[PDB]
């Protein structure tokens, strides 16, 4: 049923935000994967085989957290490791879960903005790095932290999210065209709406938090 | 594809009208959803169920349902020796084909529901919810289905019949199992889609060519 994310309580997060930063990420993965629109400029991308499902790290999670938690101009973000960093104002009726919702697809569209008709948006390059991150289809793994911070220059809702894996360098191939639900890549792989996942997977990620 | 022999005289289109029927009543039993758009009534809500699995098509079986319906004759020669549903449908001046065909097997949900008491323990056979009890079979995996407009002297229908694979149901006969949503461990390799247990066999054989 409900995803377990087993993560510690120190994070300060609920599991509902962790949920909509996941599901953020594999709705763009699954986007790109059935070459479906991304947002509701260039707005489809894709197909894409081999685009398999993203799973929480809480490790990756903490990684997050520590980068925006100080609320420092600038943060000490980590850029040692794939990140994505966003901020988003805050206005008087603003509703933290709609905030968080919205928040991350300021990354494909920065990204998309950046993509000329001309451009193999599978193809790495620093103008399309967030897009990139979210979209690699050798990572798996994320983890996300958010916070309110009151900067200097004033108060604004920050996300990090934390990849698995490696820095993406010029030319890197992002990911692979190919037909949609194309699952090849890894031992007993199934397809559901549009995204490719394995058995070893489900299996890993349904067991009961200890 | 459904790659049915050409002398059934019917459509693809049609036979996935059918088949995504039934899968829709054994997805919303097993997610233990609203069967009918109709949700405060819980005769309504049935489930959840463990290992219930995606059906599929089974052109020998449509051949066996086309053979009931064909000849329009009353009584129509129903096959009573293997589970099977039927519908007829008094058409009017402006029905169109496929929507009816959409439609029509839904009766088969409601007029067993129709049949449902309080107390009544909805996945244990009896014959007043069979039309149901066939479609939500966890026991049976292949349906076949077709459809004629038959001109009876008593009006004009639309008629439709299903048939399934394995045995007809005996009274008190398990229709499915109670348990958790997305719980398939019936067969090696098992997955879920959109609360419906299905198998890397099963999949890799629907998507070969004919
Ligand atoms: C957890 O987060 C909330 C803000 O969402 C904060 O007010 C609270 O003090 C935090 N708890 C700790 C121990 O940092």
């Amino acid at each position: 049923a409900e995803a377990g994310f087993c993560c510690p309580a120190d994070l300060n997060q609920t599991d509902e935000a962790r949920k909509i930063f996941l599901d953020f990420h594999n709705q763009v993965r699954r986007d790109i994967a059935g070459a479906s629109p991304l947002l509701n400029m260039r707005n489809v991308l894709g197909p894409a085989k081999n685009m398999y499902r993203m799973d929480w790290d809480c490790n990756l999670e903490a990684k997050a957290k520590a980068m925006i938690w100080p609320c420092t101009t600038p943060l000490p973000i980590d850029t040692s490791i794939p990140q994505n960093l966003a901020q988003w104002l805050l206005f008087q009726n603003s509703q933290e879960n709609e905030v968080l919702t919205q928040t991350p697809w300021s990354w494909v569209t920065a990204s998309l903005r950046n993509l000329q008709p001309d451009t193999e948006a599978n193809i790495y390059n620093w103008q399309i790095r967030p897009l990139s991150n979210i979209a690699n289809w050798q990572n798996l793994k994320v983890g996300c932290a958010h916070k309110v911070c009151k900067f200097p220059t004033g108060t604004n809702m920050v996300v990090s999210c934390a990849y698995g894996g490696e820095v993406l360098q010029d030319n890197e191939v992002v990911w692979d065209k190919g037909p949609t639900c194309m699952c090849n890549a890894y031992p007993n792989s199934f397809c559901c709406n549009n995204l490719c996942d394995t058995i070893a997977a489900a299996t890993l990620r349904n067991q009961p938090c200890k």
